[PDB]
């Protein structure tokens, strides 16, 4: 019927990448875009020597094609057969400038032109599209507003569709407080549904779950 995903930066913990599994299995997960995993497992479609961002096929036996060109330490990007849908992981570096994500997201983009592309991101900026707060991107210095106006400019440009919804729990909690860092978006015309903010992950970011159509 539809595809079940699952979104989690994982804080680079063996534990909370571990308990992946057995997440998925419960909530009955087909695939999680995971962030700061802890790429030491064996279950996780991944690139490069230290990568930051990977994709954890819950059942191995859905045709899923990891696309190298396309793929990179911080951004992986698979094609998932029969629902002809590409679906991206990226971790855009905490503290560093946000342009190198874009630009190769942008990339990405032109090259599946057409296509229904999922995105599913730790952007580390905030934005009231994914209902952050004032306090968080208002008054927190200009490298927070200039992270969030460009992710903004981002979507503007790419015609992209933000999926957080309303009413739901921040995606980060941490001694400092909570906010609101991990986005799902999409090329218009894919359906989102469900989409939601759980308590699943002993990660500091919390699990985000959704589902797609075909």
């Amino acid at each position: 019927p539809r595809l079940r995903i699952g979104q989690i930066n994982l804080g680079g913990a063996e534990d909370a990448t571990r308990e992946l599994p057995s997440i998925a299995r419960d909530l009955g997960l087909d695939i999680v875009l995971v962030q700061e995993q802890y790429s030491m497992v064996g279950f996780l479609a991944q690139c490069g020597a230290h990568p930051k961002a990977g994709v954890y096929i819950r059942n191995r036996v859905l045709p899923c094609a990891v696309l190298h060109h396309l793929s990179s330490t911080h951004i992986t990007v698979v094609h998932i057969g029969g629902w002809d849908l590409y679906m991206v992981s990226a971790y855009f570096q905490y503290s560093d400038p946000i342009d190198p994500y874009l630009h190769r997201l942008g990339n990405i983009l032109d090259r599946l032109r057409g296509a229904r592309v999922v995105i599913c991101a730790d952007t580390n900026a905030h934005s009231p599209l994914w209902h952050s707060l004032p306090r968080h991107y208002v008054g927190r210095g200009q490298e927070v507003a200039d992270r969030r106006a460009k992710m903004e400019d981002f979507i503007g440009a790419r015609r992209l569709v933000v999926h957080n919804a309303d009413g739901h729990l921040p995606t980060f909690s941490t001694a400092n407080g909570e906010s609101y860092v991990d986005v799902t978006l999409s090329t218009r015309g894919v359906r989102v549904s469900e989409w939601r903010v759980t308590n699943e992950s002993s990660s500091d970011h919390r699990l985000i779950v959704f589902g797609v159509g075909g």
